[PDB]
């Protein structure tokens, strides 16, 4: 009867070299540069990303003066793209912009549908498996540029799969049935050589040990040869699983980077984030959903729903008035509450927008009720 | 009314920015497809103010012009004149494509995927998503048949549906709002488009037992929209609409401009297979099946299923049930369901499930 009560759940991550973060990471610098001389800028800057080329398409109303190449260079260097061996160089790609660019009772700036989510499985009241996936891209990324790995290289992609059990509602982790690992080389390491710095010096140093056992499966370079990665194109906007929950909870379908608070894809998922972990955090339920939806007319929301998993001893209806008391979810107020006016968006764009204590959506309100 | 809940799912229409670009994109693997069956593809494509451009890449005999091929769908969409923001007669195209000359194959990526079935609707649909992709399908079918001349392509519809639950199966009471935007010519008035929306496009589509007068109506809400089409529009950035409007989960995978090589789209498409099949087939209400790959690597990782409650059998015995039944290895769903046939354009607007013309939309019969 024990594996009649166990399920596996998958959640995946990829890294800062990914194609499509790369656009994310680059979007969000566009973003953050406008912010940081116009906090009022408004943005929309999507990224394509293919063999030796970055294009800038969108809007933008602001008074700043953005330089651009500068802009999306640094990027592309701080990532660690630096030489053609590697597939891609910020000193030698093409950069063509086109951006049209123009210089608390707001009615939302388009229609949608929004999604929060938190889990007691974990102190950040994340998933595991997104959880894990994200921290051993963020471990590959370290061990590269400290010297660590010197043949790593910025393109990765990560995998985990975890064996779950259903507690009343609430999900609790039993252990990592199976770990992926694709990652960038150079074309000196061999094969053996990674595999073992892999599971030794990656997993093991981000995965703690009591979710690993002698029959979890390991997947390591599983194509084998990985030597050119980087930029088919990426585009802004195609890891939003991995951006927020690895498949948990639910996902209203809109992507964050490049896109400034006055975008509710952006700015209401925080919100609703920050919601769902302050009523975790606040003892009033294990696990919940928070579904919030606009019309492009209206400034307050069009509904409010609620989803507990039966992990709270108050009803939904009841989780909702204390939500109502505590939140004010229009669009202008959102931003006051999680200053989103600061330039602080492409930080986010790799490893997860949710899950780390740094952003002001993960610093639990104080609910009163 | 404590076991009662709102929910809320999102469509577009044809003209949207984001369904232009993925319209464009499996038009062009349509393309290839109908002269070459083994031709790979990843075409992305990029929309904004005249300007479409494709971007990826193709391994394909076939000898297929991009100029026509976009241009025909822009066409089809119905963007025709600068009037209406767009024209496919003056549009810019730049192609940036680089096109290059068994069972048990690797998947040619890693990834997770979900199909999703619930006995809410005879499509096994949610409500929520049907209506609303519905909704902009009759907006489109007036416009072409001339009922409604003012129409033009680029629209967005919301449909809120009121929802009870029986241990897991969902059980639609009502709708509860209705948001629909469209964009229109110069000439008609905000009064005649609002009561056209209602009395040719709402009734004409929502069953009358799930509408009464507390039904909230948001029409053209935003006021005036006569230009619309191409915020530049990008291939892959509505995969939710594409799919169940917020219901089950969503692996990340975008579906259009990707040939059946790649699980993002094959698998899920596999996925969906299962879920209808088991709903279809009396075992379940309501199913998740999650399904995930390692590059190179052909059995799948991981099959996972959820039930709901919605079962007096066991997930464990369900998935016991689709081993028996299904091979989810790449190489086989693809001969499964026919997936070299030039059939993808289809999918790129009102959502790749809930339609019976599909091959992932007819049900297996299942053996246990
Ligand atoms: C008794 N039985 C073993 C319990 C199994 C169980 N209990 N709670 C959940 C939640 C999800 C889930 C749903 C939606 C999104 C993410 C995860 C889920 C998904 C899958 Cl594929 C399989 C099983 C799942 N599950
Ligand atoms: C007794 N109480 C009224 C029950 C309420 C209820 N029962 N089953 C579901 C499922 C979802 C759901 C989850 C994930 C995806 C889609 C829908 C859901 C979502 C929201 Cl926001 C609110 C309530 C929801 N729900």
């Amino acid at each position: 009867f024990i594996e009649e009560g166990t399920f596996l759940f998958t959640s995946e991550s990829v890294g800062e070299g990914h194609p499509d973060k790369i656009c994310d990471q680059i979007s969000d610098a566009v973003l953050d540069a406008h912010l940081q001389q116009d906090p009022d800028a408004k943005v929309a800057c999507e990224t394509v990303a293919k063999t030796g080329m970055i294009l800038l398409a969108g809007e933008i109303t602001s008074r700043a003066a953005v330089d651009y190449q500068k802009v999306v260079r640094e990027a592309v260097k701080h990532i660690g793209y630096d030489d053609s061996s590697k597939g891609f160089d910020y000193k030698t790609c093409n950069v063509l912009v086109a951006l049209e660019q123009q210089s608390e009772d707001i009615g939302a700036g388009d229609q949608g549908l929004m999604f929060g989510y938190a889990t007691d499985e974990t102190e950040e009241c994340m998933p595991l498996t997104i959880v894990l996936a994200h921290k051993l891209n963020a471990k590959l990324a370290e061990l590269r540029r400290n010297g660590t790995l010197p043949w790593l290289r910025p393109d990765s992609k990560t995998q985990v799969t975890v064996q779950y059990m259903q507690d009343r509602g609430a999900v609790l982790p039993i252990r990592v049935h199976t770990i992926v690992i694709s990652v960038q080389h150079d074309e000196e390491v061999c094969l053996d050589e990674m595999r073992d710095a892999l599971k030794e010096k990656v997993i093991k140093a981000v995965v703690p040990a009591k979710y690993l056992d002698e029959d979890t499966i390991y997947h390591l370079q599983p194509s084998g040869r990985f030597v050119i990665g980087g930029p088919d194109a990426g585009l802004t906007g195609r890891k939003i699983i991995v951006d927020t929950y690895g498949g948990w909870g639910a996902h209203g379908g809109g992507a964050f980077s490049g896109k400034d608070y006055t975008k509710v894809d952006r700015s209401a998922a925080y919100a609703a984030r920050w919601v769902a972990k302050s009523l975790v955090k606040g003892g009033l339920c294990r696990r919940v959903l928070v579904q919030v939806s606009y019309a492009i007319g209206v400034s307050h929301p069009l509904s409010i729903s609620i989803f507990h998993y039966g992990t709270s001893q108050k009803s939904e209806r009841e989780l909702l008035e204390i939500v109502k008391k505590n939140f004010d979810l229009r669009p202008g107020v959102i931003v006051r509450d999680l200053d989103l006016k600061k330039p602080i968006y492409q930080r986010t764009a790799a490893y997860g927008h949710f899950g780390r204590d740094s952003f002001p959506w993960e610093v639990p309100k104080k609910l009163k009720y």
